[PDB]
This record gives structure tokens, C-alpha cells and sequence, in this order.
């Protein structure tokens, strides 16, 4: 796809999550676990963000959080979500998602500069209810982990 192309696409996206959003969330941090297992540490924090469907039946939000990190000191997060969404059974309050979150983080590691961040994203969840994740890639200690949230869409 080209990158003028996409770029505008992606802000315009942006931009009717702002100025035309369809519900609130809260989200609410639920469990880390490591992808390669020779894992259940629970994350204090919670967000709120705005979302939509969109008429492809996709998801968009915009979402802010803070959450204690694995040193225990708070990391706040800012950004963008979108997922490509499917709803395969008889009940389409079932959805399962895919995509991605473009943001922004700080951690007290680095005197809480602003760091940017491009993660991948899953969901499962039955109507206003969804379990959603993202996966922080790493080989050895910067990463190989999940991290999910419960997000509880309101309004
Ligand atoms: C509770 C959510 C907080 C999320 C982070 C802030 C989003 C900033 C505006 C994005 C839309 C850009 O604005 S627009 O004027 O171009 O449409
Ligand atoms: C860089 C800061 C990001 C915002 C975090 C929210 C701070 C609320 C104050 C709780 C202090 C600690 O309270 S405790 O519940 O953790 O014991
Ligand atoms: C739709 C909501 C999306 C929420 C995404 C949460 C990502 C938190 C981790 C940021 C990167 C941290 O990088 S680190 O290597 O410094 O840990
Ligand atoms: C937490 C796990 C997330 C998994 C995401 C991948 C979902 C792929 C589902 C295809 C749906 C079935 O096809 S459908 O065309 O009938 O909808
Ligand atoms: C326009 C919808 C097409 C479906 C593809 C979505 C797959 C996830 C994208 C990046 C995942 C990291
Ligand atoms: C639409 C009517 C009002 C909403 C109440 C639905 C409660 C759903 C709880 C389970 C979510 C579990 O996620 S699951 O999709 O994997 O089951
Ligand atoms: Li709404």
C-alpha cells in the first residue's frame, strides 16, 4: 500500500475516533504472562478511553492508562488501537480482533521521557465486554510478554 496513501487514511481514522466516538471504556489491567514458558503477575492501574465500530465492523480507540510496571513504578500510556474484527458465530456479540496501538509511554527507568510505541493487539469478548492484549517483542528480558487488560465499553 503506498505511505501517502496510508498515512492520511490512519490520521483520518484518528481523527473520527476524537471527534465522532461511539462509546467509553474503561479499562482495567488483568494479567502478564511470558510467551516462552520454561506466568500470572496482575498489574495495578486502569484507563478510559473513546471507541468506535466502524461500518467494516472494526474497531478503533483512544484510549489513556496507567499502570504499575515491573519495577513497580507507575507507567502512563496514551495512544491509538485499531483491530480488524470478526464475529464468526451464530451470536455476532461474539467478536475476536486483530491489529495494532501506536502511542506514547514513559517509564522512571528513563526519567519518564517520552518513549514512542507500535505493539500489536488481540481481543476476545461478547458484546460490551472484551478480554484485549498486546505482546511486547524482546529476546532476553526486553520483552517476550503479554500483557492484557478487561476493557468494559459503556455508553
Ligand atoms: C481519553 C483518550 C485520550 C487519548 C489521547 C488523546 C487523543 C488526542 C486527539 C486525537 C485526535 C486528533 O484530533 S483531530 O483534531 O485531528 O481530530
Ligand atoms: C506518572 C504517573 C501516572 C499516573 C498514575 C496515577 C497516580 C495516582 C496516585 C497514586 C499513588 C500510589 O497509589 S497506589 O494505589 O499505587 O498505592
Ligand atoms: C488499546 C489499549 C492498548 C494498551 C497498550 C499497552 C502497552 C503497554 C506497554 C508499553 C511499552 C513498554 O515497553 S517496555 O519495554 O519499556 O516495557
Ligand atoms: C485472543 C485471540 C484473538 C484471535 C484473533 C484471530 C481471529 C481470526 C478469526 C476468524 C473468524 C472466522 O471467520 S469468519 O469469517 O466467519 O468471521
Ligand atoms: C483491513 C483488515 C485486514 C485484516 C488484517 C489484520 C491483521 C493484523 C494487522 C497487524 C497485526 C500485528
Ligand atoms: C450485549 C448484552 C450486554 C453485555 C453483557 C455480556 C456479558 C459477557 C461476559 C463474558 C465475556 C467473555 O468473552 S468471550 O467472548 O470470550 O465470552
Ligand atoms: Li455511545
Amino acid at each position: 500500500m503506498n505511505a501517502d496513501e496510508w498515512m492520511t487514511t490512519f490520521r483520518e481514522n484518528i481523527a473520527q475516533t476524537w471527534q465522532q466516538p461511539e462509546h467509553y471504556d474503561l479499562y482495567i489491567p488483568a494479567i502478564t504472562w511470558h510467551a516462552r514458558f520454561a506466568y500470572n503477575e496482575r498489574p495495578w492501574g486502569g484507563g478510559f478511553g473513546l471507541s468506535r465500530w466502524d461500518e467494516k465492523g472494526n474497531w478503533h480507540g483512544l484510549y489513556a492508562m496507567a499502570f504499575k510496571d515491573s519495577w513497580n513504578k507507575w507507567e502512563p500510556i496514551a495512544g491509538y488501537g485499531w483491530e480488524s474484527t470478526w464475529r464468526p458465530l451464530a451470536d455476532e456479540n461474539f467478536h475476536l480482533g486483530l491489529g495494532f496501538t501506536a502511542g506514547v509511554t514513559a517509564r522512571d527507568n528513563w526519567n519518564y521521557i517520552p518513549l514512542p510505541v507500535l505493539l500489536p493487539l488481540a481481543s476476545v469478548g461478547y458484546g460490551p465486554v472484551t478480554f484485549q492484549m498486546t505482546y511486547i517483542p524482546g529476546t532476553y528480558n526486553n520483552g517476550n510478554v503479554y500483557f492484557a487488560w478487561m476493557r468494559f465499553q459503556f455508553l
